């Protein structure tokens, strides 16, 4: 068993603003909003979770050094 389809998904411009809205307000998603985002741009769970794992991964971290994916 495990993940039938994974990859980065290439996302819509317009669908990864939605991404971000929902991102400017809240930087984590329990598996309610992750599954609510999900279905609204009928993405998975797992496509959602990607994003907003690489979006804190890319954003400027207070570390040794600015953690910029």
């Amino acid at each position: 068993m495990g993940h039938h389809h994974h990859h980065h998904s290439h996302m819509s411009h317009t669908q990864v603003i939605e991404l971000e809205r929902k991102f400017s307000h809240q930087k984590y998603l329990s598996a309610p909003e992750r599954a609510h985002l999900a279905k609204n741009l009928k993405l998975t769970e797992t496509q959602v979770k990607i994003w907003f794992q690489n979006r804190r991964y890319k954003t400027k971290r207070k570390q040794l050094s600015s953690e910029l994916g």
